Parts: structure tokens; sequence; C-alpha cells
């Protein structure tokens, strides 16, 4: 459960790339092979806490998607409500250098995703070194993710 400590939101801002993952969904642990990485831009929203503008690419081109991250009382913690899986996740920055990356966790908080679990890698280039791979994977550990659930996505 934890956040960054001290953390600047401002700092966090701009262009991210989603460059790896592990969760508990048996869903990953099957379709892993075709995700792929994506950018994100992270913006402040009107309410205090941030939008995630995430873009991946479908045929000849490029989606946008927006999901609102909504405070959640300590800075780094935030809220996202899901209204398709009708569910609500906590999602925290546990660790960034702002420069470099980023180590996400969500946890389900209510409704039927409750159970759900995440970790995220976010990178600020498209090639995350070996270090910070190895970081990850580290991390992954510690929240009890096994080996095969953890994905570094291609370019
Ligand atoms: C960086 C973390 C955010 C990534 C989200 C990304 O914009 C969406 C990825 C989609 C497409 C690529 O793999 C599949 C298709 C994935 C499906 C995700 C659907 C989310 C629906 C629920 C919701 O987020 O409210
Ligand atoms: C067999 C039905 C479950 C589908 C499996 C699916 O890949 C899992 C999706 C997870 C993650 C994406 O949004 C959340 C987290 C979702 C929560 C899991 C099941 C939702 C069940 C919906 C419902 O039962 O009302």
């Amino acid at each position: 459960v934890s956040v960054q400590p001290n953390f600047q939101q401002d700092k966090f801002l701009g262009r991210w790339f989603s460059a790896g993952l592990a969760s508990n969904s048996s869903w990953l642990r099957e379709k892993k092979a075709a995700l792929s990485m994506c950018k994100s831009v992270v913006a402040p929203a009107t309410d205090g806490g941030l939008n995630l503008t995430s873009t991946f690419l479908r045929k000849n081109q490029c989606e946008t998607r927006t999901m609102l991250l909504q405070p959640a009382g300590s800075l780094g913690s935030y809220s996202y409500r899901s209204p398709h899986w009708g569910s609500t996740y906590s999602v925290s920055v546990v660790e960034t250098d702002y420069d470099q990356y980023a180590l996400l966790y969500s946890q389900g908080s209510k409704g039927p995703g409750e159970d759900f679990r995440m970790a995220t890698l976010y990178s600020r280039t498209q090639t995350p070194r070996a270090e910070l791979k190895e970081k990850f994977t580290a991390f992954c550990k510690a929240q009890g993710f096994t080996e095969d659930t953890i994905v570094f996505l291609p370019q």
C-alpha cells in the first residue's frame, strides 16, 4: 500500500509508456502474447487528480482512451471508477523518480472487480533499461506475482 513519499504530481505529468505489467487476472495469464506497449499522457484533471490518455494501434488507426483518476486523499493515491465493469479501483504511484520510471499498483476496491490486483511499469522512454526491468520484476515479486504473470510489453 506504499505511496511515493513527498509525491509531486506536477513532475509526474506528461508522456509515459506502459512498459510492463503483472496481474492476477486469468485473462492476462492467457492473453499476454497479444499485448503491446501503449503511450499514456498524464494531465491534471478538474478535480485535482489526473487524466490518463492512452493510445493504441488498431488496423490503420490510433485509438484514444481517457481514464479519470480521482484523488484519494493522500498525494499519489487515486481512485478509478469503471462503469463497464461496475467496479472501483485504488491506483497508487508506489515509487517514481519522475524523469525515468514509475511503479504503479492497482487493486479492486468495490464491485465484482474487488479481487483484481495489477502492477504497472511506466517508462519515460520506449526502451526501459535492464536495471529498470530488474526493478519491476522485483517490485512484482514483492506484490506476489509469479514470474509467468509478469509481462514486458514490446514496442
Ligand atoms: C496504461 C494502462 C492503460 C491501458 C488501457 C489501454 O488504453 C486500453 C487497452 C485495450 C486494447 C488493447 O488490449 C485490449 C484492447 C485492452 C482492453 C481494455 C479495456 C478496458 C475496459 C474497462 C475500463 O478500463 O473501464
Ligand atoms: C469470466 C468473467 C470474468 C472475465 C475475466 C476478465 O478477463 C477479467 C476482468 C477483470 C479486470 C478488468 O476489469 C475488472 C478487472 C474485471 C473484474 C473481473 C470480473 C468482472 C465480472 C463482472 C460481473 O461479474 O459483474
